[PDB]
DNA sequence: GCTACCATCG
DNA sequence: CGATGGGTAGC
């Protein structure tokens, strides 16, 4: 059984502090892809980077507490991948890949376009050179799992509030679009909509208001899966037992076996 | 201090 | 619908 956990930790260090490092061990999950880590190598502890002997990667960004994509795995990975290639956005770290034989992990903080309308620009690019990259993937043979904050909301059931946010990033036409192109298109499967058809499964809820509180928050955070893989999917689950982060820990469940 | 990241109301 | 607001992490 193969349990794979994506969260955009918000800053590790803080996650940390919250007890997010002992939840990894109590989950007793086999890989771990965390986004935002808000911070560097030099930044990060030893237990930031390789938690219960668990092995470890990262990729992160030239500013210092920003960004940072991370994987975990009591496997040690066959081969490694820092970075998409586009030093544009390897700058800020944002795409690790680790293979652990047949399967291939990848955690991914596609770039949040809701503080600027330039940074909606730089999102835009990400998103017009990523999806070859999500074609090329999907065309190597081998299972891969994605697991990032792709921070776009794809259909009304995956918002509470979707009545009042198309004029907002996260939900605009041609970012859904996008997405559509992903899984229908490009031919990637939603695991949590394939395993829950009817559950909105909210991952995070904005500070605003008591959002959280009311569950008014979106789904913005993903694992997009190939066919193969995304039919041995058991199960899935947003935990909440407990609040590290203004994101929830995805956390699904595969029969799968790499070995 | 500066940077980055929409729910409730008028 | 449009006008009108917010608290986080980390340097
Ligand atoms: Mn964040």
């Amino acid at each position: 059984m193969l349990k794979i956990i994506s969260a955009n930790v918000n800053g590790i260090r803080s996650a940390y502090k919250k007890g997010f490092y002992e939840y990894i061990a109590a989950s007793g999950t086999d890989i771990v892809c965390v986004q935002e880590l808000k911070a560097q190598e030099a930044d990060l502890s030893a237990d930031m980077k390789n938690p219960h002997g668990m092995h470890g990667h990262w990729h992160c960004a030239e500013k210092r507490g920003y960004s940072g994509v991370a994987v975990y795995s009591k496997r040690k990975p066959d081969n490694v991948q820092i970075g998409m290639g586009i030093e544009e956005f390897d700058r800020e770290g944002r795409f690790v890949r680790c293979d652990f034989g047949r399967l291939s992990v990848i955690s991914l903080y596609l770039p949040s376009g809701s503080s600027a309308e330039e940074r909606q620009q730089v999102k835009y690019r990400f998103l017009d050179a990523f999806y070859p990259m999500l074609e090329a993937m999907k065309n190597e043979g081998r299972d891969i799992v994605v697991c990032g904050n792709w921070n776009i909301a794809h259909q009304n059931i995956d918002l509470k509030n979707w009545k009042g946010n198309q004029k907002n990033s996260g939900f605009l036409p041609e970012e859904r679009e996008w997405i559509g192109k992903v899984i229908h298109k490009l031919g990637w499967t939603d695991m949590w909509r394939t395993l829950y058809p009817d559950v909105p499964g909210y991952t995070w809820w904005s500070n605003r208001g008591q959002a959280y509180a009311k569950d008014v928050g979106w789904r913005i955070d993903y694992q997009m899966v190939t066919p193969e893989l995304a039919a041995k999917a058991v199960s899935a689950h947003v935990y909440k037992d407990e609040k590290f982060s203004d994101h929830a820990p995805l956390v699904v469940e595969y029969d799968y076996a790499a070995e």
